[PDB]
Parts: C-alpha cells; structure tokens; sequence
DNA sequence: AAAAAA
C-alpha cells in the first residue's frame, strides 16, 4: 500500500488522511521489509508521541530524537521534529535508507529548512526514498466534516464577534471553542463571556493547559495554540476566520519592513480549527466567513526566517542556507512562494561579525528574527545609537541605554520605529543596494 | 495583531 522503494533514488509523494498511518503504519511497514526509516515531524509533542505508540501498536521502541529529550534504541525506526534533525547536521552517512517527512505542508521555516534539508542531502546520504506526506497537499479546500456541521453567523447575537455577533444560548451550556487571532482580544472576549456569568477562561501560548477544565460546562477563547497533553472534543467551535502571519514589505524606507499582521484562514487553518470538534459525535462549526484562501502558499518573509535561523542556530552560511531552500523550491507539489533566495542571501551576507552575546540573548528570549535583530542590536551599540525602539525587541540594548544617543542607524525595520533614523551606516548602503 | 523549533 505505502510508496514502492525504488531501485535507485526518488522522491514520493504521500497524499492522504488521517494523520495516524501516515507516521506509524506507513514506517512500520518499511520497517517489516527491513528498512531503516526517518520520521520527521514539525511538532515535538507528536515526535515524543509517536515514540509511546509505537511501542504498544508494533512492539518496537523507535528511536526518539528531539531538542528536550534523546532516546536511542538501536531500532530500525526513528522518530524526529525537524529541528532536531537540523541541529544534528541533517542526513546521517548512510543512516537511513527511507526518510518520511510528514506535515511536509506546514509553511514555518523549521519545516521548510528541514525538508530543503532532506531533499538535498537524502540520495548523497544514502536514502533510496523520501516521503512527502501530508493529509492536505497544496491547494487544498476544506471539505464537509461527517461529525460536524457548519453553520454560519449573523448579526442576531449579543456577543458581538468579527462583524457578527454570537448568541448566548449557543453557548449557554456545554463545552465550546472560540478562536480569536490575538491573544489580547481572547482575554477580552473571554472577560464578557465571563462576565455574563458564563464559564469562559482563555488560552495561549504560555498559559499551562491545566487552565482549561477537563470536565463540566466551559467556553474555551485560545489561539491556535497547541493544547499539549488536553483531550479536545468540543460540543462546538467558533471560528474568527483570521490568522496572524508576518508579511514582508520592500518599502525601501531605507530598505525593507517586516511587520506581522492578519489575514483570511486558509484551507489547512479552517479545517485545523474546524476539526476540533465532532470528535466521535455530532460537532458544530460556527464561523464568520464562508470562503477561504487555498492553502499552499507562504511569504517571502519566511525564507527570510530560514536564512536567520540558519544563521542564528543551525550554523550554515547564507550560501549554504540557500542550497537547500533552492532544493525546497526546485521540488514540485510542496508549498510555493516567491523566489528571493538569491536576494535574502545577498542581504545576509552583508550581515558580519555579529555580537555573540546579543545574538545569546535574541536566541534565548525566543524572539522572532534573532539574528536580524541582534545585527540590529550589534550595528547600535558599535555606533553607540539606541535602537529602533525600547519595545522588548531591544531589551538586548537595555544595559547600554546611558550610552545611546542620537539616531538609530536603521538596517530594515522590524516593527514600530520610535526613535530618530540615520541611514547613512555602511550595512544599510549595502542592504539598500541588494534591493537592486 | 500568534505559534513553534532549533
């Protein structure tokens, strides 16, 4: 049933439902014929989850690499998230003979820069085959749900929504989910619900799962925040119909601007969201937009993301960076984006003898762009400028703040800038001519 | 305007 191995090296393409046979059948089977197979998995939650399955479902321990915690069993399968994967340096000498890359629709950069990863170093490695598996390949479109049953909103509510409303009744009683796309607006949203008497709590990233009742009558406004270790099942879920993307702008203000803003769901956040529900029984899906945007496409800033991360974690120059993005790229039924290899990689080229403790500190405060703002960071305080801004993105700079003065030597703008603005350093002359 | 993995 799963992909044939080939006599001599090829890349397949998986396409089908049910995330469960895909990353356990599928390899356990490989495993039967007597190959070594690779996992790989964006989530660690699901690359650890794998691992307790496997046992129990094939009566064989897999190997468990992720960053938290490693596990070796010398077993012909082996289980990893992608991040994982690249900070071991990628495809192994000869390690594995099939290597599955699963979710292979996810548009984060871990992901990308892994399968760019596989997709350049699998045949060279050894591997005879590479799986592209995912439940919705590119330019999918939600479908109606067994369990679940769609309806629509309108004005008729006294919780005002997303251009909506949402009646009271329709989540008097029970165990609801409401997705909101900031994480501002669940802590207001929940603050009525609550208000009006109502079990309503919020969550997000940060907040413990233990916040959210197991058991009893509940309205649950979160994010698209992972849920690690909580069984969903919802009587029903309201969907706000936007997700929160970073966007980039060649704005040439002096150069570019990446600011993270809101857009339309597409059909792999719609049927996520919508999917929390109908679980085993007859769900509800109550949204506030009926079309969606295909899914298999991502930002130009996401390879922006990846030349970052490659240089911020995985050590890789931009040139290197840009071997296996071109890879991803060069590789037909995977998401698609523009291509600005060629540009990201001049820019980051530029970006030299960065400040190894600024750098520390982006990285450990798991901040976005770590490298371009410790550059940033790095330039300010090599001219004794403060930075764009004190908004915690800078809070690198803060014990230097007596000692800043003057303009900010802007190289590209990563959110508000409150501060005076030079563009007379030497990095921005250089980032303004790579955008010609 | 969020999340996630290094």
């Amino acid at each position: 049933s799963p992909p044939a191995v080939p006599q001599t090296f090829q890349v397949a393409h998986l396409h089908a439902p049910t995330g469960s046979g895909k990353s356990t059948k599928v390899p356990a089977a490989y495993a039967a014929q007597g190959y070594k197979v690779l996992v790989l998995n964006p989530s660690v939650a699901a690359t650890l989850g794998f691992g307790a399955y496997m046992s129990k479902a094939h009566g064989i321990d897999p190997n468990i690499r992720t960053g938290v915690r490693t596990i070796t069993t010398g077993a012909p399968i082996t289980y990893s998230t992608y991040g994982k994967f690249l900070a071991d340096g990628g495809c192994s000498g000869g390690a594995y003979d099939i290597i599955i890359c699963d979710e292979c629709h996810s548009t984060d950069s871990t992901t990308i820069l892994g399968i760019g990863t596989v997709l350049d170093q699998a045949e060279t490695a050894g591997a005879r085959l590479v799986v592209l598996a995912t439940a919705t390949p590119p330019g999918s479109v939600t479908v109606p749900h067994p369990n679940i049953e769609e309806v629509a909103l309108s004005s008729t509510g006294e919780i005002p929504f997303y251009g909506k409303a949402i009646p009271i009744e329709t989540i008097k009683g029970g165990r609801h989910l409401i997705f909101c796309h900031s994480k501002k607006k669940c802590d207001e949203l929940a603050a009525k619900l609550s208000g009006l008497g109502l079990n309503a709590v919020a969550y997000y990233r940060g907040l413990d799962v233990s916040v959210i009742p197991t058991s009893g009558d509940v309205i649950v406004v979160a994010t698209d925040a992972l849920m690690t270790g909580f069984t969903g099942d919802f009587d029903s879920v309201i969907d706000c119909n936007t997700c929160v993307t970073q966007t980039v702008d060649f704005s040439l203000d002096p150069t570019f601007t990446i600011e993270t803003t809101t857009v339309p769901q597409d059909a792999v956040s719609r049927s996520q969201r919508r999917g929390r529900t109908g679980r085993g029984r007859m769900g509800i899906y109550r949204f506030v937009t009926p079309g969606e945007r295909p899914s298999g496409m991502f930002d130009s800033s996401v390879l922006c993301e990846c030349y970052d991360a490659g240089c911020a974690w995985y050590e890789l120059t931009p040139a290197e960076t840009s071997v296996r993005l071109r890879a991803y790229l060069n590789t037909p039924g995977l998401p698609v984006c523009q291509d600005h290899l060629e540009f990201w990689e001049s820019v980051f080229t530029g970006l030299t003898h960065i400040d190894a403790h600024f750098l520390s500190q982006t990285k450990q405060a798991g901040d976005n762009f770590p490298y371009l703002v410790a550059y940033q960071a790095t330039v300010c305080a090599r001219a004794q400028a403060p930075p764009p801004s004190w908004d915690q993105m800078w809070k690198c700079l803060i014990r230097l703040k007596p000692t800043l003065h003057g303009p900010t030597p802007l190289l590209y703008r990563l959110g508000a800038v409150q501060n005076e603005v030079t563009t007379t350093h030497p990095i921005t002359k250089y980032i303004m001519a790579c955008m010609s």
